[PDB]
């Protein structure tokens, strides 16, 4: 009865695979593309947009070029 | 057997209380201070730094003036 949050900073769709592999284990991942080139960041998001959904997870934008990836076993909300 | 991620954007320690109250329910919170004034953002972090720890949780910086708050029931790691 526990969860995980993993900080992931890929530079290419090929490395973004690691994010999906974490999701397959019902882990949450923190994706920061702030230091990632325009084309690199895009390819990562495009990759994840397909893959993350397909494997039960989803993507939440939480800041400037920063996203989270979570499995179906995690809810998303907000507050102020 | 589930977890939650809540996006929280307080403007003052007084509102940051909501973050702690989520932690008390074993929820994760996403704290984005990018749009929050220097003094406001500081007071929030200072508040959380004490409170979040005290109630079993912790704080992870994941981006520019962006933090997560998690309970003791969540692990933190990274990958590239």
């Amino acid at each position: 009865k526990s969860s995980k949050v993993v900080l992931s900073e890929p530079r290419v769709y090929a490395e973004a695979q690691e994010i999906a592999d974490h999701l397959k284990n019902r882990r949450a991942v923190v994706v920061n593309l702030q230091r990632i080139q325009h084309d690199q960041a895009k390819r990562i998001v495009d990759f994840l947009s397909g893959t993350v959904y397909a494997i039960g997870g989803d993507i939440q934008r939480i800041g400037s070029d920063i996203f989270l990836c979570t499995p179906d076993n995690v809810d998303v909300s907000n507050t102020i």
